[PDB]
Formats: structure tokens, C-alpha cells, sequence
């Protein structure tokens, strides 16, 4: 029993984290095979943040302009390029600790562990979710950039996120490892606003399903409801629409709890309309939406 | 900006987690140097859980009775003993991945990362705190036992917790790595109850201090208060007494925020007496007490 925001073990990613440098600018990179990956904003100066021309800037730099440091050691940059918003710095040496990996672009609502890195040294791990507005509510400080998000597929590390910037909202924007931003965010110092953050509906139900399995069942109502009925109420409180996929994805938890999906929805509808009256579910005084059904299955099954 | 329940990177502990076996009973062990450590309850059968005599039982077993498995490999047990509630199984081979380590008995209110392990395979990481009743509100399933709690001291891993059992409360009891239980719990199948769980007061203030630093400052009142005044109100809602040590330990956050300790206390007093009115602090609808001042400094400083 018990339910916690749980991260993947970070061991196979610790061994891939390097320090990358330009002048007064050190950030984190990710050394996989004979390539090191970091945010291309490591080439910028404080003068050229308002509107930088990254192509032009990279022209000014050469292989030897970039100080890649592995713990106490240094790597020879035998070639650089730019893939969208990432520097791919080629190196003489292949990481001997390179785990099997993939690069996946994750979908909003999906979750991943973050290994928060300063000066190429892993500092800490936490679980995070792509919000529907394509921000993340991270915990990053100055120097955090190039810190990565990942899932672990049996023995295969999937990298889904690279940290690039904090918004004035105090939330976080980043790319996949092919260097495309999640959302409309750009890597320049201009006015950018995160759109309306909406609740992830399948995740909240996942979590109610976790709650039941943990014996917290008070919120369960004698009622049920319909998709359309439920999604009319949903929209009113900034919630994602529930779909038949969403329903199907909750089958294993439906199946384990004995509780139909649509009866859980009816419980949520009453919880949305009445709030929680100071009552808590799984130690929270509000509805949690940063666990998927998989996260719930993994933690509540094995 | 941002504040999350953050774990230490688990890399140096992954390499110490082994599978330990007896008949129908497999749990986790911890291989440091030429010693493997696990809960001594791996020697028990379902018949001898109500009141087991561990000495007597161990008499029945020998070195070769215990199947220690490292991933795909097997270790030769060249000697066993019992230290309080842990098996120290001596092995031919020293762990080549043994990080510098210490064994510390942690104090109630202090926090540590847990590496949740099934069948000697690390499954996930989360941050946890010793509650004042000396339970932990973990996330463990069947097979979790021998999973360890640790802090990372620069490069030195400190092991503070080994998981032994779940209470009917659905909360968790375990030992230090010398095999003494945190609290009055015993490793037998008898009626055991976790006493009154009290809130960790320094931690809540730590967290309010994190909140301020993140710009969440609404709860700040025009008032202040006294220790005695504050601790009279504290006791009423099952809260730890605040001491001058507690005050001193919050100096760095006092110092960073510009806010006196005793003015933060006055804010807490009004928050305790009035609740939060549906207002949230750092994304929580209730007062969080599983971060220490150190955790707050580490995450909000670097
Ligand atoms: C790496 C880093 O920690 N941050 C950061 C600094 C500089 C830049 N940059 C873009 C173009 C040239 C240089 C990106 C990121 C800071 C940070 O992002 N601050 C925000 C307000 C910001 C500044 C400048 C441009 C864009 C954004 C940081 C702070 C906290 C968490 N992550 C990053
Ligand atoms: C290792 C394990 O996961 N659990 C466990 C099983 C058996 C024993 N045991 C004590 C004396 C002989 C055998 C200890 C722990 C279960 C578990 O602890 N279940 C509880 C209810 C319990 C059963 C029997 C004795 C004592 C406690 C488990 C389940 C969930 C989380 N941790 C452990």
C-alpha cells in the first residue's frame, strides 16, 4: 500500500551527464555514443539574448571553442552541428556508460522522471508531466539547462525532454532530443506566456483508482453518469475531454477495483461540483493529475 | 523557481541491490564490500510468523541455504550472522560498485530517498521522512522488503533505512543497517499500532520559506508572535514543539527571505486556526511537512 510521486532509478542517466562550456556560460550536456547534446543557447552572450541569430553565431565558433568536461576529464570536439534548438557536438570518445536509448517526443499528459543537473553533476530526481499547455512545473535553478527527462523501458532509457528555460510564470519549457520545443516557446529573451493550464482527466481518474486500491473510498457516490454528461461538467472547470481511448486505458484499474469507469466519473463530477470539504484523498487536499494509468498500474501492481 | 519532492540520484545504490532467497521467500539485499544485508525475516515460513524464534531458526540454516543473485550471477555465501533484525551474509566477492558509504540512524523529522526494489531490481525512487511515530508513509508492494533509504553526502552514500513490513494502517516500518527498528515495531505477525502521527513543525516552516522564495506570499500576515504563544497553538493541532535549535536551523531561510522566523510562525498560527479557504501554497491545498530546511536550501539555493 502507499502511493507516492515516484521517479525511475536515474543510474543509467547519471553516466551520460557532462559539463559543456562557452566563456561565462556553462550548462549540462548528454553524452550518448560519440555525440554530446545540449541547448544551442550555450553559444549566446547577454547582449544577443533579445533576438539572437544562432546560425550567424555558430559561424563565429569552431570545434575547439567548446569545453566538454566529464567529471575530472575533457573530451576532444571533433565536429559540431545544430539540430533545431540543440547542439550535437561530435567527440573522439564514445561514452562507455551509454545505455541502450531512444529519443521519443512525448504527448501532453504523459509523465517522465527529470534528473536535475548543475555543472554536469546530477543533483536530484523527480517525476514530472507534460502539461496540456506543453509547459512543465519543474524545479530548476540557474545552471539547470540541458538537464533531461526520461522513461526507462525495461533496460532501454527513453529521453523525452531537455530543459531550456523558465517562463515568467515560474514554469519550464524545453525540447525533445531532436531539439524541437514542446509548445510554441522560442529560445530568446522575449515576452512568452503559457496558455490556460487544463487538468489531465484520465490521470485524475487513474489517481482516484489508486485511492480506492489504497482503501481511501469515501468519495465513491451511489451514482453513475455518461461521457457527454461528464465532459459537459469537465469543460466548465478547465478539464481535458474524456475519450473512449481514455476509458479503454483505465480498463486494467476498472478491472482490478471492480468499479466501472463511468461510476468513477460520477464520483469526480460530485467532487468537482462540491469540492472535498477538507477531506483528503491519498494525503492530498486537491485532485492530483500528474500520474498516468501506467504510473498507477506500475506502483499499485508491481 | 519550482519546488518538488526531489530524490537523490539513485545510481550509486542501484549497483548495491541483490536478490536474496529462501524456498518460497525472495527479498532484496544490499551488497557492500564482501557483506550482503537483508531483513532476517527471509528465514521464516508462514507457519512461524505469529511468534518466530529467529535464533533457533538460523540454527536450522547453513551458508549454502541462501541464494544471493546479482542480476544474472550468483554469490558464494562464505559465512552468515544475525545483527539484531538483519542478516549479514558474508560472500567470496567484494562489490566492485561499492560506493563510499556510512550507516547512520536518522532522527524523526529527517528525510531520505527510498529506492523501491522488487527481486533485487531497482523499480523506482521517492523522497520520504521518518515520521515522529517512527513510521514512514512509503509506497511498497509485496517483495519490497530489504529496499533501502539513503542520503548522498557529496560522494558518500549514507544508508539510514531498510524496509521490513507494512502496518495495518498501510504505513511502513523498518530498521537502520545495524538492524534496530525505528520505533517499537517487531518483525513478527502480531497486532502493532502506529501511535499519533504529529506534524513536523520546522519542516512546515521550511516549506512556507520555500513558498515565499517561489513568490507564493499571500499567507503572510501583518502579525508576529512568541515561541510559547506559537507552541500553545501548535500542541492543539498535533504539532511538534518548535525549539531554539529549530529557530537557528531556519536562519539561512530567514536570512534569504528577509522574514524573521517568528513572523513565519504567526502566519502558520493563522493558517492553522483559519485553514486555507481553498487557497493553495506551492500547489498543495494542505501544509507540507516532508521537506527539512536543508532540503529547502538544496532545492532553492543549489
Ligand atoms: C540555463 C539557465 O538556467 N537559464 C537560462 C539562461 C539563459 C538562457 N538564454 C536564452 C538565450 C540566450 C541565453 C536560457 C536559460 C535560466 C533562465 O532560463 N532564465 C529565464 C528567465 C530566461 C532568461 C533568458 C532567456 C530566456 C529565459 C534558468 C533559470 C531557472 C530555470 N531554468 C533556467
Ligand atoms: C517483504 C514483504 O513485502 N512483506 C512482508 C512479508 C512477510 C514478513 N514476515 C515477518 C515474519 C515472517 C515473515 C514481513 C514482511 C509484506 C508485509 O509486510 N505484510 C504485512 C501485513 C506483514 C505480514 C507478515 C508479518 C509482518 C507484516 C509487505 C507488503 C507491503 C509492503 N511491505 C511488505
Amino acid at each position: 500500500s502507499g502511493f507516492r510521486k515516484m521517479a525511475f532509478p536515474s543510474g543509467k542517466v547519471e553516466g551520460c551527464m557532462v559539463q559543456v562550456t562557452c566563456g561565462t556560460t556553462t550548462l549540462n550536456g548528454l553524452w550518448l555514443d560519440d555525440v554530446v547534446y545540449c541547448p544551442r543557447h550555450v553559444i549566446c552572450t547577454s547582449e544577443d539574448m533579445l533576438n539572437p541569430n544562432y546560425e550567424d553565431l555558430l559561424i563565429r565558433k569552431s570545434n575547439h571553442n567548446f569545453l566538454v568536461q566529464a567529471g575530472n576529464v575533457q573530451l576532444r570536439v571533433i565536429g559540431h552541428s545544430m539540430q533545431n534548438c540543440v547542439l550535437k557536438l561530435k567527440v573522439d570518445t564514445a561514452n562507455p556508460k551509454t545505455p541502450k536509448y531512444k529519443f521519443v517526443r512525448i504527448q501532453p499528459g504523459q509523465t517522465f522522471s527529470v534528473l536535475a543537473c548543475y555543472n554536469g553533476s546530477p543533483s536530484g530526481v523527480y517525476q514530472c508531466a507534460m502539461r496540456p499547455n506543453f509547459t512543465i512545473k519543474g524545479s530548476f535553478l540557474n545552471g539547470s539547462c540541458g538537464s533531461v527527462g526520461f522513461n526507462i523501458d525495461y533496460d532501454c532509457v527513453s529521453f523525452c525532454y531537455m530543459h531550456h528555460m523558465e517562463l515568467p510564470t515560474g514554469v519550464h519549457a524545453g525540447t525533445d532530443l531532436e531539439g524541437n520545443f514542446y509548445g510554441p516557446f522560442v529560445d530568446r529573451q522575449t515576452a512568452q506566456a503559457a496558455g490556460t493550464d487544463t487538468t489531465i482527466t484520465v490521470n485524475v481518474l487513474a489517481w482516484l483508482y489508486a485511492a480506492v486500491i489504497n482503501g481511501d473510498r469515501w468519495f465513491l457516490n451511489r451514482f453513475t453518469t455518461t461521457l457527454n454528461d461528464f465532459n459537459l461538467v469537465a469543460m466548465k472547470y478547465n478539464y481535458e475531454p474524456l475519450t473512449q481511448d481514455h476509458v479503454d486505458i483505465l480498463g486494467p484499474l476498472s478491472a482490478q477495483t471492480g468499479i466501472a469507469v463511468l461510476d468513477m466519473c460520477a464520483s469526480l463530477k460530485e467532487l468537482l461540483q462540491n469540492g472535498m470539504n477538507g477531506r483528503t484523498i491519498l494525503g492530498s487536499a486537491l485532485l492530483e493529475d500528474e500520474f498516468t494509468p501506467f504510473d498507477v498500474v506500475r506502483q499499485c501492481s508491481g
